[PDB]
């Protein structure tokens, strides 16, 4: 069976009012996004690349990070999205990101 996967990032920053969500710097990063924050990955914008692919399942949170699980929710926390990600929230974390995952198969 001839099977690729997707994954998109969700990413967000600290903010006095609301927690870690979705208002982000004009400096940062798409708040879906590739790995590196480069390319913009909304969820239900990734494409099958021709009607003989099909999806496996919907889109889910990979709860996996440095070849161990995360927390459930599957985030990560840093000081700044290039920095460096833990499972756990340190005092200095300004942002965290998930990595949502996706299988197609073809027929």
């Amino acid at each position: 069976p001839i099977r690729r996967r997707e994954e998109a990032y969700e990413n967000q920053r600290w903010n006095p009012m609301g927690g870690f969500c979705e208002k982000l710097l004009l400096s940062d990063r798409w708040g879906w996004s590739d790995v590196s924050g480069l390319q913009h990955r909304p969820l239900d914008r990734v494409a099958l690349p021709s009607p003989h692919w099909e999806w496996e399942s919907d889109w889910y949170v990979d709860e996996n990070f440095g070849g161990e699980p995360t927390e459930k929710g599957g985030w990560t926390y840093a000081i700044d999205f290039p920095a460096t990600y833990t499972k756990d929230k340190k005092w200095n974390s300004c942002v965290r990101r998930r990595k949502w995952i996706r299988y197609r198969r073809y027929k």
